[PDB]
């Protein structure tokens, strides 16, 4: 089997992606943020204690036929931004793009922080991450992909995330009409449950590339680049009146700049992030002072291949007994 599904942006900045998927007899369709950095199928609900529903969509398992409750499960997640999100647990059929998983556990919010509540676009999300992160408790629960793997015709999907416009999940296939040249692979290490792989350096505009070894993750649910602070000072560097502002948060520039690209190695390919896409636009409704796409990952504790990054690439999540990353240029 195979699926494919279009994935929007949320606002202008791409900001985060959504992508239809249907849960439940008849089906209810909601849209979801693919995430390829955590392990959690979970949907906004009828059970979502109502002050902190503010223009989601629902799922209501009550109204699904198919539904059935996973006696005694329950679920919380803390993501990197410092949004979180809880409750129970039901398995439903969930389908993406046509392709169809019986038993997909999908989990319930019961309560979700107000950034989730604050964002009326995302009706939840769902995890791509290795499924030794899912937070199902006491017995932990397969991903999506995890679970319609092996009726896939290859165990693969595929991120192709547009600048300021759709673009498309694949799953079980590879497109090879969506990417110019090859597909050059990488390898995985999975110890962390993420797609977490090694860059081999970087290029700030037309300059020289330095060879130096990356480990960061691909991750899909982020919306930046993080890197380390020696990498972003060196970006950074090459715009006039860039600076980083502790009271924003990170770099910010002046929005009347053009800013230069930004190239990432994967073996002995480049991978370039045009300068227009590291934009964020103004730090508040108005200002001169713009917000950089390219961050320190200092404080993360790991580095981030965000949307900045993996939106100029057709990537190749493969998930074969050895998992390995494909990246093209398209």
């Amino acid at each position: 089997s195979t699926g494919s599904a279009t994935t929007t942006p949320i606002d202008s900045l791409d900001d985060a992606y959504i992508t239809p998927v249907q849960i439940g007899t008849p089906a209810q369709t909601l849209n979801l943020d693919f995430d390829t950095g955590s392990s959690d199928l979970w949907v906004f609900s009828s059970e979502t204690t109502a002050s902190e529903v503010d223009g989601q969509t629902i799922y209501t398992p009550s109204k699904s036929t198919t539904a059935k409750l996973l006696s005694g499960a329950t679920w919380s997640i803390s993501y990197g931004d410092g949004s979180s999100s809880s409750g129970d647990v039901y398995t439903d059929t969930v389908s993406v793009g046509g392709l169809t998983v019986t038993g997909q556990a999908v989990e319930s919010a019961k309560k979700v922080s107000s950034s989730f509540t604050e964002d009326s676009t995302i009706d939840g999300l769902l995890g791509l991450a290795f499924s030794t992160l899912n937070t199902v408790s006491p017995t932990q629960q397969k991903t999506f992909f995890d679970n319609a793997k092996a009726s896939l015709d290859s165990p693969v999907f595929t991120a192709d995330l547009g600048y300021h416009a759709p673009g498309t999940y694949n799953f079980g296939f590879i497109d090879t009409t969506a990417y110019t040249g090859s597909i050059t692979y990488t390898a995985v290490s999975t110890k962390q449950g993420f797609w977490e792989w090694t860059s081999t350096g970087y290029a700030v505009g037309s300059g020289t590339f330095k060879s130096t070894s990356i480990d960061g993750i691909a991750d899909t649910g982020t919306t930046l680049l993080y890197l380390p602070a020696t990498v972003v000072s060196a970006y950074w560097a090459q715009v006039s009146g860039a600076k980083s502002s502790s009271s924003v948060g990170g770099y910010v520039f002046p929005c009347s700049a053009t800013l230069p690209s930004f190239t990432f190695g994967v073996g002995s390919a480049r991978i370039v992030i045009p300068g227009d896409y590291i934009d964020f636009g103004p730090i508040s409704t108005g200002s001169s002072s713009c917000f950089g796409g390219i961050q320190s990952s200092a404080g993360i504790g790991i580095n981030i291949f965000g949307d900045v990054a993996l939106k100029a690439a057709f990537v190749v999540f493969n998930g074969a007994t050895t998992p390995t990353l494909g990246f093209a240029s398209k």
